[PDB]
């Protein structure tokens, strides 16, 4: 996150860490056994950490779970980034209490205009390279379909939201990829990509969740 502020330890208890020997991606829990995250998140050897805010310190509200299985959106496609989505199913099921928490699925699509949270432990410069220990936090707008397709001719599909500001300074970056954005309490959004990062008319772009709340629903319901 670049232009964000430290959330503050366990404020946003939806926030995973998908651990393969080091933080690579972001997720968001969203039942006992279930995270969403971004399908160019996809790996082997998944492990899900919950309830963390300093990634490189046992601070005593974490879960660490291995995943038991990863199902990666039928549709998604690696180059033009449609349908990043995936979901990762948890060996054994969450302790949920008030730091570590599900977050609920959309029942509607929202709107440009919409404040959101955006989380996670990415890079912190636009120009360098700075990784955070503790989450970091940015609340931004979702940006209108037209002003998104503007910033990026030929690229925004259907399945894609910008959120963020086209004046920059304030965005998602690498690392954080997979991670939340969070509107009105209801997951809208996943970290999918951006030109650089909090570059001036280069939004953050976002998977639209309520595209797939049919797809989660079912898959969740059969595995
Ligand atoms: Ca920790």
């Amino acid at each position: 996150i670049v232009g964000g502020y430290t959330c503050g330890a366990n404020t946003v208890p939806y926030q995973v860490s998908l651990n393969s020997g080091y933080h690579f991606c972001g997720g968001s829990l969203i039942n006992s056994q279930w995270v969403v995250s971004a399908a160019h998140c996809y790996k082997s050897g998944i492990q899900v950490r919950l309830g963390e805010d300093n990634i490189n310190v046992v601070e005593g509200n974490e879960q660490f779970i291995s995943a038991s299985k990863s199902i990666v959106h039928p549709s998604y496609n690696s180059n033009t980034l449609n349908n990043d989505i995936m979901l990762i199913k948890l060996k054994s099921a969450a302790s949920l209490n008030s730091r570590v928490a599900s977050i609920s699925l959309p029942t509607s699509c929202a709107s440009a205009g919409t404040q959101c949270l955006i989380s996670g432990w990415g890079n912190t410069k636009s120009s360098g390279t700075s990784y955070p220990d503790v989450l970091k936090c940015l609340k931004a707008p979702i940006l209108s379909d037209s002003s998104c397709k503007s910033a990026y001719p030929g690229q925004i599909t259907s399945n894609m939201f910008c959120a963020g500001y086209l004046e920059g300074g304030k965005d998602s970056c690498q690392g954080d990829s997979g991670g939340p954005v969070v509107c009105s309490g209801k997951l809208q959004g996943i970290v999918s990509w951006g030109s650089g990062c909090a570059q001036k008319n280069k939004p953050g772009v976002y998977t639209k969740v309520c595209n797939y709340v049919s797809w989660i629903k079912q898959t969740i319901a059969s595995n």
